[PDB]
């Protein structure tokens, strides 16, 4: 049948118009980078569970990432399958960590849930060995899992800082993971929707992301 639909997706339909007209009156967000962040290899040892910044930190012997997710979630909204991928060079993911830690634990992040690679793990030649070593999971911020457009705003701008970031810290760019899309300006992020597009797509799945509406409010 058609693509998996979505009350999120279908919201953003309805005011699309207002939505991205709105965003553009908005100023600059102000995200205070986190001190005393975790490395990336202390981030490894976090084993059953550990703590920085209100996030939860797990890695262990299951799969090949270590993750981080807010104990008390900002964003209300049942997950949507929005998510940005982060592809750096191969071996500099964990200077790329050091360069990020400040925005991915800040507590003006909008993101709730995001996972690294663990390099010592994963297969080398890996989509998310190559390129895409973080996830960044979005999620709407309303009780009703409709995206407000003061959070569209901060996700863009956040995603706006990490390039920005990346690109003054010296990181390289990765490969893109052939699933996603991403704008001429973005060096270093991409996206898809997990809900209408798959990880081992491609071009073929290439317009439809394109057209997706939050893409176009992050990208257009």
């Amino acid at each position: 049948g058609p693509p998996q639909m979505s009350a999120t997706n279908e919201d953003l339909k309805t005011n699309f118009h207002s939505l991205h007209n709105q965003m553009r009156q908005m100023p600059m967000s102000h995200f205070r980078e986190a001190l005393d962040a975790p490395d990336y290899s202390g981030m490894r040892q976090s084993g059953f569970f550990a703590m920085s910044q209100g996030f939860q930190l797990e890695s262990h012997g299951g799969d090949v990432f270590m993750h981080a997710h807010r104990e008390n979630p900002q964003c209300k909204g049942d997950f949507a399958g929005d998510k940005f991928h982060i592809s750096v060079q191969r071996e500099q993911v964990p200077q790329a960590f050091q360069a990020l830690s400040g925005l991915l634990f800040s507590v003006d992040s909008p993101i709730d849930k995001w996972k690294v690679t663990d390099m010592e793990r994963v297969d080398q030649q890996s989509r998310v060995a190559v390129g895409a070593q973080f996830t960044l999971y979005v999620k709407p911020d309303q009780e009703n899992s409709q995206y407000s457009a003061s959070s569209l705003h901060n996700t863009r701008q956040f995603i706006e800082c990490l390039e920005s970031r990346l690109s003054e810290s010296g990181l390289m760019p990765g490969q893109y993971p052939e699933s996603d899309v991403h704008p001429e300006n973005w060096k270093y992020v991409s996206y898809r929707n997990e809900l209408r597009s798959g990880r081992d797509g491609g071009e073929m799945q290439s317009q439809a992301l394109r057209e997706e509406p939050f893409y176009r409010l992050m990208a257009e």
